[PDB]
DNA sequence: GCCGCCCTGGAGAATCCCGGTGCCGAGGCCGCTCAATTGGTCGTAGACAGCTCTAGCAACCGCTTAAACGCACGTACGCGCTGTCCCCCGCGTTTTAACCGCCAAGGGGATTACTTCCTAGTCTCCAGGCACGTGTCAGATATATACATCC
């Protein structure tokens, strides 16, 4: 049974920040458990987001107004950095 | 004989009650009006059945061993009492700014209606990324055997 799951990108990423670096299983657990419940978080304050300015559609605006709603501080200030050149990456490509 | 003082009766004005009439809050009625209802059609979500394989469960076993439990002692800490002093509370007086009512013009934003076009949904086809399994390969580890040496 294909079971989806964050499990490459997150070992992948892993790989970027630290190469000689290993993870066991429960902390997988852990890290498919948090990318899961920060994108529900954040899917659901998009969706509120847009349900209160009488909106159909969600858009980069909104997901940066939950980002910025949801990450506290500092944290919010390099994601939607972060986010952003990457739109501006796709919008060089797509 | 003339003048001043005390006692008692009926008429004029204030107040309570009732009836006619006008004004505030709320409900019935009417008109628009848009969203719920009804009727029909169709696609598919889910119920049902079937087979396979793995986890759970009730009740028993046996062994090990570390955790739990009971007990004695001792001493550290919770708690009660007392003093003290200091800081917060109550009150009187003075200030002051909140609050309410006012300009004066201008912009922001909520609606109503309308136009337009870009972008995301949908459909079809295809291919490569992800999941799984395996052969192979270099680093880590353990020992076999030969050389220098102390007693």
């Amino acid at each position: 049974t294909r079971k989806e799951s964050y499990a490459i990108y997150v070992y992948k990423v892993l790989k970027q920040v630290h190469p000689d670096t290993g993870i066991s299983c429960k902390a997988m657990s852990i890290m498919n458990s948090f990318v899961n419940d920060v994108f529900e978080r954040i899917a659901g304050e998009a969706s509120r987001l847009a349900h209160y300015n009488k909106r159909s559609t969600i858009t980069s605006r909104e997901i940066q107004t939950a980002v910025r709603l949801l990450l506290p501080g500092e944290l919010a200030k390099h994601a939607v950095s972060e986010g952003t050149k990457a739109v501006t990456k796709y919008t060089s490509a797509k």
